[PDB]
């Protein structure tokens, strides 16, 4: 089997992407944030505290003939941005782009933090990291991808995120028309439950490539590119007027400045992030200070190749017995 679904930016900055997902019988379609940095499929639901729901589409398990309470199961998750949610669990039929999993754990939110309530465009998350990070207790549950894997033509999914445009998540096959050149594969460590890999270095603009190992995670659920302070400083030093602002919470730059590209290494291959991808617009409406798309990972504890980086590539998440990551230009 295979599946193919279009993913669409939630706003003009590509802050996140939503992908339609069919849950239950008859289908209830919710727009979920596919997140390769976490491993829970959770939804706004008929059980979510009413004051915490503001415009989202909800899953109502009582209206699904295939929903079954996963008796005794609870879940509770906190994300790197300080957001959180928690609740109980149903199993139900879940389909993504024509690919169907029966008996998928659908984690129904009883509570969500303010960041989720305030984002009317995101109806939940669909985790695509390794199932060892799943928060369901007492019985940890498998991700959609893990459940689908055995039925897939090939045990892979791909992320092809657009810059200010829709893209595609495919399951079970690699679309050879979706990228240019070849796919370079690189080793993954699953020790922390993430798609964790080591970039071979970086370049700023037309500068010379610096060979240096940068361990990080491929995370579709993080907007920006978070790298060591040394790397980030080297980048912003090439932007006229750029500075790190403690009041704003990162590097900002005058909207009049031109941004250089940023290249990252995948083995001997190179992915070029165009300068425009690094512009996240005014810090506040009408401001001449623009927020940068490359920021320091210092104090996160891990480097994160988020959407800024991933959307510059066609990315293969290879879930074979020995998992790997592939990157191609496009």
């Amino acid at each position: 089997s295979t599946g193919s679904a279009t993913t669409t930016p939630i706003d003009s900055l590509d802050d996140a992407y939503i992908t339609p997902v069919q849950i239950g019988t008859p289908a209830q379609t919710l727009n979920l944030d596919f997140d390769t940095g976490s491993s829970d499929l959770w939804v706004f639901s008929s059980e979510t505290t009413a004051s915490e729901v503001d415009g989202q589409t909800i899953y109502t398990p009582s209206k699904s003939t295939t929903a079954k309470l996963l008796s005794g199961a609870t879940w509770s998750i906190s994300y790197g941005d300080g957001s959180s949610s928690s609740g109980d669990v149903y199993t139900d039929t879940v389909s993504v782009g024509g690919l169907t999993v029966t008996g998928q754990a659908v984690e129904s939110a009883k509570k969500v933090s303010s960041s989720f309530t305030e984002d009317s465009t995101i109806d939940g998350l669909l985790g695509l990291a390794f199932s060892t990070l799943n928060t369901v207790s007492p019985t940890q549950q498998k991700t959609f991808f893990d459940n689908a894997k055995a039925s897939l033509d090939s045990p892979v999914f791909t992320a092809d995120l657009g810059y200010h445009a829709p893209g595609t998540y495919n399951f079970g096959f690699i679309d050879t028309t979706a990228y240019t050149g070849s796919i370079t594969y690189t080793a993954v460590s699953t020790k922390q439950g993430f798609w964790e890999w080591t970039s071979t270095g970086y370049a700023v603009g037309s500068g010379t490539f610096k060979s240096t190992s940068i361990d990080g995670i491929a995370d579709t659920g993080t907007t920006l590119l978070y790298l060591p302070a040394t790397v980030v400083s080297a980048y912003w030093a090439q932007v006229s007027g750029a500075k790190s602002s403690s009041s704003v919470g990162g590097y900002v730059f005058p909207c009049s400045a031109t941004l250089p590209s940023f290249t990252f290494g995948v083995g001997s291959a190179r992915i070029v992030i165009p300068g425009d991808y690094i512009d996240f617009g005014p810090i506040s409406t009408g401001s001449s200070s623009c927020f940068g798309g490359i920021q320091s990972s210092a104090g996160i504890g891990i480097n994160i190749f988020g959407d800024v980086a991933l959307k510059a590539a066609f990315v293969v998440f290879n879930g074979a017995t020995t998992p790997t990551l592939g990157f191609a230009s496009k």
